[PDB]
C-alpha cells in the first residue's frame, strides 16, 4: 500500500481510528481520513464520504461498526474502489455477501497495523 484512506478515523485518541490513523502516518504512508464529523484530523484533510477520494487510494480500511461499514462499502464501490480492508469488529457476512458480489478484492479478520 501506499495510499490509505481511512473510514472512522478519529481525533479521539482512545479510538482505533485514531490510533491507527498516527501509527500508518508514522510509517511513511499518506493517510486520508474519511470521518464526517470532523474537517482535519492531525491537521490532514478529514473526508465526509468515500464518494470525495481522489481515485488514486490503494485501499479503504474500515474502523466503524457493519452496519455503518456496509453503506459505505457500497458507496466505495459505486465510486470504483476496489481493495477494501475490514478491521477486526468491523466485518460481517452480510458485507462479504455484497463484496463477492460486487467482486472486489477485501481483506476480513487482519490487523492493518500487524500487517504494515
Ligand atoms: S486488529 C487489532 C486492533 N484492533 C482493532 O483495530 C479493533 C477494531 N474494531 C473496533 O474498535 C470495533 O470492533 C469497531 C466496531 C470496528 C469500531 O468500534 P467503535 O466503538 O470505535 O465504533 P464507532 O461507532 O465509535 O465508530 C468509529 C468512528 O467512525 C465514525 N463513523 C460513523 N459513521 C461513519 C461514516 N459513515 N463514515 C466515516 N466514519 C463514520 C464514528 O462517528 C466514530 O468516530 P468518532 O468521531 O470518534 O465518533
Amino acid at each position: 500500500f501506499r495510499k490509505i484512506a481511512l473510514v472512522g478515523a478519529s481525533k479521539n485518541p482512545a479510538k482505533y481510528g485514531n490510533i491507527i490513523l498516527k501509527d500508518l502516518l508514522s510509517k511513511g504512508f499518506e493517510v486520508l481520513p474519511v470521518n464526517p464529523n470532523y474537517d482535519e484530523i492531525e491537521g490532514l484533510k478529514c473526508y465526509r464520504s468515500v464518494r470525495e477520494l481522489p481515485k488514486d487510494v490503494d485501499v479503504i480500511v474500515f474502523v466503524v461498526p457493519p452496519k455503518v461499514g456496509l453503506q459505505v462499502a457500497k458507496e466505495a464501490v459505486e465510486a470504483g474502489f476496489k481493495k477494501l480492508w475490514f478491521q477486526p469488529g468491523a466485518e460481517s457476512e452480510e458485507i462479504r455477501r455484497f463484496l463477492e458480489k460486487a467482486g472486489v478484492e477485501y481483506s476480513f479478520g487482519r490487523c492493518i497495523m500487524v500487517e504494515t
